[PDB]
């Protein structure tokens, strides 16, 4: 549990990262 | 033309980093 909601808090700022930019996280955040 | 041909080169590798993480270029590429 500890391991999926911290691969969900290290990749949520990584999907952050891919849709900040305009112009791993759904299974990830789905398990957790 | 060298400018915009610059900025193709550079933010290319850019949205190469935006689209293969999976899970400025439409613009600089259609001046270009």
């Amino acid at each position: 549990i500890a391991k999926e909601r911290k691969l969900l808090q290290n990749k949520r700022l990584d999907l952050d990262a891919a849709k900040t930019r305009l112009k791993e996280f759904d299974r990830q955040a789905e398990i957790t």
